[PDB]
C-alpha cells in the first residue's frame, strides 16, 4: 500500500460508543490513507461475510456462476434468516448476505481453485482450512483493513487476476446507494458475539465515488452483542462526512 | 419484441392529467408486455438525452472513451446548466445527462462510424442527419417505445454488437435506485416544450430488477410546459406501483 497516516482524534467516533476497532480510508487522488489505530488497522480477522466478494469473483471465473443473471433457487429447507428463504439474484444474494448460497458455491468451486485464486488476489492469510463451506465463517482465513482497502482498489480498477468482466458484474452487484454524482459500493461483515475474552468482529469495506473523487474503506470492531452492529455503520459514516464526503 | 397487450386501463394516469403519451412495461418472467395504447407504442418520437445510452457506448466501444475511469474536464466556457460546469466521470455526465460532454463524443466518433453502430444496434430510424453533435437534440433521429425497451432488454443481456465489458460499464452508469433486492437502471429525456401544433417529447425508460423479476419500461409524452416533466417519472411510477412494482 501506499502511505498510511494515524489520525488519532478519529477515535472520538469510537470512544462515545466504547468501541474497540479500526476505519482505513484512503483518498485515490493522493495515493495516501488515515486510520485511527495503525496498529490494528494491519491486525488480520475473519472477513466473515465481506468474503462474499472475492467468492462471488471466483464463483464466476471457474464458472460455478454461470453469469450475471444466474438465479439460485431455495430448495425450500429452512434456512438460518428468513429473508434467505427464497430465489436470490447473484446480486440479492450478496446484498442479503444469504450464506447457505455461497456456501454451495464455495463447495463447488472447491479447496484447489479457492486456494489458487485467494493466492492471486493476495486475499489475507489465504489460510482456507477447516471446511471449504465455513472458512471464512469460523475457519483459520484472516484479513486486514489495509488489506481489504488494497483488494477493493484492485477490484475498482479491474486490476484483480480475473476478467475485466466477472469483476465489472461483481461491481454493480455492490452498489448500495445512487445518486447522479455519489455512488457507494460496500459490503458488510459480521463473524458473530464470539466467546469469552474473544469478541466476535464486524465489518464494512467498500468504496465511494463522490464527483471525480474515490474513496477506499475498511471498518471493523470487536463486537460481543448483536446490538452493537449498527456501529459498523455509523461510525464510519460519522468519519467520512466529518471528512466532507457526506 | 415478445407478446404486447393493450390495457385501456392504463390510460387513467394519462387522462387524468390530461397528457398525451405511451408507456410500455414488459416482464422478462412471461415475455409479455402491456401498453396503454399499441399504436403510439410504435410511433418513434426523437430520443433526446436517453441517446447518451447508445452514444455512450460506441464511445467507449471505438476509443472515443479511453475506459470505465476516464474523466471529462471542464475547460471553463460556460455551459447551458450549471450543474455541468464541471469536471464529470462517465456516469456522471450520464446521470446529470451533460449535453456538452456527449456532443463533443459524436464529434470524436464519427458520422461514419455513429451510422454503423447505430445499424448494428438496430436503433430507431437511423437517421443522425442534421448534425453530427445535434441530430438527436434536433435532427431526424427517431426511435419507439418499443424499440427502447427491446434495446435496453439486448443491454442488459449484453447482446448489443458490443463488447460484455463496455456494455457492464454502462450498465452500472445507468443505475438510478439501489437497495437489496430492488435496482433500478434509467434516464430521462426531454426535447424541450416544442412549437404551437408540434410539443416537445419527454422520456423515461430503463428496467427494473426485483428479486428475481425482471421489468423492462419506457414512456414518452407529448410536451408543450416544461412544469409537466415530473409526470415521465411520476406515472410510470404509478403504473408499475399499480402492478405490484
Amino acid at each position: 500500500m501506499g502511505s498510511i497516516t494515524e489520525n488519532t482524534s478519529w477515535n472520538k467516533e469510537f470512544s462515545a460508543e466504547a468501541v474497540n476497532g479500526v476505519f482505513v480510508l484512503c483518498k485515490s487522488s493522493s495515493k495516501s490513507c488515515a486510520t485511527n489505530d495503525l496498529a490494528r488497522a494491519s491486525k488480520e480477522y475473519l472477513p466473515a461475510s465481506t468474503f462474499k466478494i472475492p467468492n462471488a469473483i471466483i464463483g464466476l471465473e471457474t464458472g460455478v456462476i454461470k453469469n450475471e443473471h444466474q438465479v439460485f433457487k431455495w430448495d425450500g429447507k429452512p434456512r438460518a434468516m428468513k429473508q434467505w428463504e427464497r430465489d436470490l439474484t447473484l446480486r440479492g444474494a450478496i446484498q442479503v448476505s444469504a450464506v447457505p448460497v455461497f456456501q454451495q458455491i464455495a463447495r463447488e468451486v472447491g479447496e484447489v481453485r479457492m486456494q489458487k485464486y485467494l493466492k492471486k488476489f493476495s486475499y489475507g492469510n489465504q489460510n482456507i482450512s477447516g471446511g471449504i463451506d465455513k472458512f471464512w465463517l469460523e475457519g483459520q482465513l484472516r484479513i486486514s483493513a489495509v488489506n481489504q482497502v488494497e483488494f477493493l482498489e484492485s477490484l475498482y480498477l479491474n486490476k484483480l487476476s480475473a476478467s475485466k468482466e466477472n469483476q465489472l458484474i461483481v461491481k454493480e452487484a455492490l452498489v448500495t446507494e445512487a445518486a447522479p454524482e455519489y455512488l457507494v459500493h460496500s459490503k458488510t461483515g459480521f463473524s458473530g458475539v464470539g466467546t469469552e475474552s474473544n469478541p466476535g468482529v464486524a465489518w464494512w469495506v467498500g468504496w465511494v465515488e463522490k464527483e471525480t473523487e474515490v474513496y477506499f474503506f475498511a471498518f471493523n470492531m470487536d463486537i460481543d452483542n448483536e446490538s452493537k452492529l449498527p456501529l459498523r455503520k455509523s461510525i464510519p459514516t460519522k468519519i467520512m462526512e466529518s471528512e466532507g464526503i457526506i
